[PDB]
């Protein structure tokens, strides 16, 4: 029972089977199997694992995938399960930045099913919040195609899965703090006012992957979805804790509170972390802890943290373990001295404010 209340529980999902997805031609490709085992091992080292309720992985079904993806796309990825290597190579090469092994399809299904089980546990009160240590990632995957190490859009599917077991209009916030724009998530929800998508990402006037002006601040959503897509694009600066904290203070949290989400999904890539070989930014583990802590003030604390990217194995292990520590209710660690904001970060924050003040009274 929870008569009289009870201490909130944090769920954790991790299944070593998701390590089987691998790059048979470049075994040093940074989207490594041991991304998830290293993160899991750090949770054991820090004694966080035994404090969590372990949530089992499961496979997503093909009908669950159709919540966001076309039958053609599902069928093509499914067909890779039985391909020979030369045909896996050719099929991967048809996409932007995709490698495929015979286990990729099953691993993508497990990453999605793990997050469905976690959202289910949160929404039915089995746990208050959860962390999902999953791969391959999701947020670059589109309705019709794979992209950027992602086959199916785990976070987008989880938002639709949540609506499917509560009510169609359940308000879901997705905060995407992966250093890359989540092009797939933006596109899936661009006309939808029930899912608010807020992405922070390195942009560089369109030069940074995925190299599209869709990631710019002026893309605010379409139709009913106008105002429900918030891009915070970083240009010309080595961004870190001061800039992300300022973005949360001026943009993410005011908009999120006004939206009043009923569930928060974090597309939690850690490739903006200090030390990441791809992102080039310097968010610290303590910074990620503070971002997590702020999001826990939303949705009565119903937050699911979903691993996306992040490629320095030590950085992502420490950063995601910080986030779990915050979900468990530990007191936030001290931030380093916040250097004054990079001046271009103020420019970006002010551009987003101008783009979104028409839709959010909290910004006016
Ligand atoms: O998921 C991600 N990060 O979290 C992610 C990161 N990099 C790529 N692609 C790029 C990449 C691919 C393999 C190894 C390093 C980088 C290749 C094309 C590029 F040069 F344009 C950008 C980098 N794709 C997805
Ligand atoms: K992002
Ligand atoms: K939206
Ligand atoms: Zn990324």
């Amino acid at each position: 029972s929870n008569a009289g209340g009870s201490s909130p529980i944090t769920g954790l999902v991790y299944d070593q089977r998701m390590m089987l997805h691998h790059n048979m031609w470049d075994s040093h490709h940074p989207e490594l199997p041991q991304r998830i085992s290293r993160i899991f091992s750090r949770h054991e080292e820090l004694r966080l694992l035994s404090r969590c309720h372990r949530i089992p992985a499961r496979l997503a079904t093909e009908e669950e995938l159709a919540l966001c993806h076309s039958s053609k796309h599902i069928s093509i990825i499914k067909s890779s399960e039985h391909m020979k290597p030369r045909d896996l190579n050719r099929l991967g090469d048809e996409y932007n930045s995709i490698f495929i092994s015979n286990e990729s399809y099953t691993c993508a299904l497990l990453a999605a099913g793990s997050c469905f089980n976690s959202a289910q546990a949160i929404l039915t009160g089995q746990v208050r919040n959860a962390v999902a240590i999953v791969r391959p990632p999701g947020h670059h995957a589109e309705k019709d195609t794979a992209c950027g190490f992602c086959f199916f859009n785990t976070a987008a599917l989880t938002a639709r899965y949540a609506q499917s077991i509560t009510r169609e209009s359940l308000r879901v916030l997705i905060v995407d703090w992966d250093v890359h724009h989540g092009n797939g998530t933006q596109h899936i929800f661009e006309e939808d006012d029930s899912v608010l998508y807020i992405s922070l990402h390195r942009y560089e006037d369109g030069a940074f992957f995925p190299n599209s002006e869709d990631a710019n601040y002026d893309k605010v959503g379409l139709g009913k979805g106008r105002g429900y897509n918030v891009n915070i694009p970083w240009n010309g600066g080595k961004m870190g804790d001061p800039e992300y904290m300022a973005a949360f203070h001026h943009l993410v949290m005011p908009i999120a509170r006004e939206f009043a989400p009923e569930l928060v999904l974090v597309s939690a890539g850690f490739d903006a972390a200090r030390g990441d070989p791809l992102g080039g930014f310097q968010v610290t583990p303590e910074g990620y802890a503070h971002l997590t802590h702020q999001l826990m003030s939303l949705a009565a604390g119903r937050v699911l943290i979903i691993l996306e990217g992040g490629y320095n194995l030590t950085s992502i292990s420490e950063s995601m373990s910080m986030c779990t520590s915050m979900l468990l209710g530990d007191s936030p660690p001290s931030l380093d001295h916040l250097t004054p904001l990079k001046t271009s970060a103020t420019v970006s924050i002010n551009n987003v404010l101008r783009a979104h003040a028409p839709f959010w009274s909290s910004l006016r």
